[PDB]
């Protein structure tokens, strides 16, 4: 048992926010390609035999609720829970269309003491956004109850570092987005989940570089970050 | 060339920040049982082929220094680097005997920009520290310049997750570093590192559980985190 079982019924839920438009409120613009993000996640986790459920434009609160109603989900015949979250952000900050929200509110309506259906399952968060404003200008090459933590099990698929833009491009999406999809549909049917985040890691750190007319943006590099505190080997297949 | 280039003359570089007492200026507790990680780190980094170097109680000024001099060698015969600090701790923070010092300022002077002869190399951060005061009380069971980013090949290996207290037994050690120890140990000659640390995070969750005399303290759990910036498959082994 050194890997999740992924034999239930049900692979689990993946559900995609994906946020474009925002309110002329909060001066944000829109996040143009991220629609071809949203379809090549659903493409991609369609084929790994995951329920799609894409909502476009959620609002802070339309976003906290659907969290909600989620986590509040029987799960028991689900082997796993797939959130990608595609909009503007800050460091531990995503946007919904009026505003901001902490991801760890998100995250926490699915802590192991909090949906129990999931306790013991691997809950992936995969997040295409900023985590700040810092621009990455790159490099020429005894005891023994039976208790488990209730922030393990946990894996957050970062598309950049900490304190670092994330790049999108308009027509074929971010960078993140467009090379897991890739890593996915390539490898999923033999590799480990971390094995092929490390394999998107290099894709988007060698393949890719901004090109802007404004010297500030230009030039630059994106490194993705995986933070796992999963407890077992994740295959998308048995 | 999935995996790094783990053949050069020396495997590299294993640096051991152990902390144990600090200045009463400070208002901190000795760091009982730290000594016995420091042993267990440098016996298994010892068999992995690195060249340990122990650094016993060293000021925030202490630390700067001996990591400025340290990403100042002729690191090019080496296949890697490994740095361990052992110490109280906040989120982004590690304590010196008499005060903290930022974790990024540690590790940026092995940024790819500015560590030239460790760039395309892995870079690992183990971290037994404090990230917080909250406390686990667990669940019952076209465009092609061929640059990389600055900010990669870099593992962080957090001893807990963000915003958590770490924990530490006065006997045998930190559990996360026993953990570790004893995974690679077990692991090390057939395991890629993130499967390793895998194990790691599942071998604190479900094995470890405190015991207090103190309700406040009594019971608690801890998962560790994994921040991989890493864009190859890493063997401690050829
Ligand atoms: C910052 C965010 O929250 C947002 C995340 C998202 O997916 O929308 N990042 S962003 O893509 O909007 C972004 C990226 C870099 C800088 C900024 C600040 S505004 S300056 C806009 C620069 N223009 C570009 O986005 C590009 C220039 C070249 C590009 S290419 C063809 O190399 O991809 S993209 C906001
Ligand atoms: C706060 C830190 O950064 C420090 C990190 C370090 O390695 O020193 N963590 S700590 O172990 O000092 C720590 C952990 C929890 C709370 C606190 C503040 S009050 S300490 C309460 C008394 N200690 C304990 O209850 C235990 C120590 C080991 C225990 S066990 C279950 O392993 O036997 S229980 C500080």
């Amino acid at each position: 048992d050194n890997s999740y079982k992924m034999d239930y019924p049900e692979m689990g839920l993946c559900i995609i926010i994906n946020n474009k438009n925002f309110h002329k409120s909060t001066g944000m613009t829109s996040r143009s390609g991220t629609d071809v993000d949203a379809a090549n996640l659903r493409e991609t986790f369609r084929n790994l035999k995951y329920e799609v459920r894409n909502k476009n434009d959620l609002t802070r609160e339309e976003i906290v609720e659907l969290m909600r109603d989620v986590s509040k989900e029987d799960h028991s015949k689900r082997s796993s829970f797939v959130c990608v979250l595609l909009s503007h952000g800050e460091e531990g900050i995503i946007f919904g269309t009026n505003g901001p929200v902490d991801l760890k509110k998100i995250t926490n309506f699915f802590r192991g003491d909090r949906c129990r259906s999931l306790t013991g399952k691997p809950k992936l968060f995969i997040i295409q956004a900023c985590r700040g404003t810092e621009l990455d200008c790159g490099i020429e090459t005894d005891d023994d109850c039976h208790k488990i933590p209730v922030d393990a099990d946990f894996l957050y698929a970062y598309s950049t570092a900490p304190g670092y833009y994330s790049w999108r491009n308009s027509k074929d999406g971010s960078w993140f987005i467009q090379s897991l999809c890739a890593m996915l549909k390539q490898y999923a049917d033999k590799l480990e989940f971390m094995h092929i985040l490390t394999r998107v890691n290099r894709k988007v750190a060698t393949e890719f570089e901004s090109f802007s007319f404004d010297a500030t943006f230009h030039a630059k590099k994106q490194i993705p970050c995986i933070v796992s505190m999963l407890t077992k080997e994740l295959y998308f297949y048995h």
